[PDB]
């Protein structure tokens, strides 16, 4: 079914690698995507999203992108869900990208 | 900044409408979107997304959608953070609906 996300935003922290579950290599970061509306009185705030980048793709990622670049992502929205270390189940909503726009 | 989401779904449940202590109608519900080809078995795979929308669009959720009723979504992934009653902090992404469809007559 339709699945589609655009994001612009900047990276909040380097890039890094990870493997899935099942040992799959990924690369994700973090997009601080600002609001191009304002709270109320125009006061500055962002969305925090986190995308995940499977295949080579990921090398290219992790190569251009640093904290603080630029970034586009088209990709659709995944859910998923774990119990981390304290045993707390934790959910989650991913931007799995089937690209990745690099900015500057 | 660009920040858009489009999905179709069908809901989980009925959805959560209630109108807030400050006058807003607000809707929830969480749409499973079929994923696009299956996993090494052919079973079919979803994703959970939970939604949320305001006012007039949320009227009309809650005068026309139901548990598995089928709706098509546009609007902008929002997070926000808060502190559960245990003192844990817990991360929550959900969509913000700017315009719901319905698909089914």
């Amino acid at each position: 079914m339709l699945n589609r996300v655009v994001l612009v935003g900047r990276l909040t922290k380097d890039p890094e690698y990870r493997t899935t579950p099942s040992g799959v290599s990924v690369a994700t970061f973090t997009l601080a995507v600002n609001r191009t509306f304002t709270n109320a009185q125009g006061e500055r705030e962002a969305d925090f999203i986190n995308c995940v980048v499977f295949r080579r793709q990921a090398d290219n990622v992790n190569n251009y992108l640093s904290k603080g670049s630029l970034a586009g992502v088209d990709g659709r929205l995944q859910s998923r869900n774990y119990e981390n270390q304290e045993g707390r189940r934790v959910f989650v909503t991913e931007v799995v990208c089937d690209s990745v726009q690099f900015l500057e």
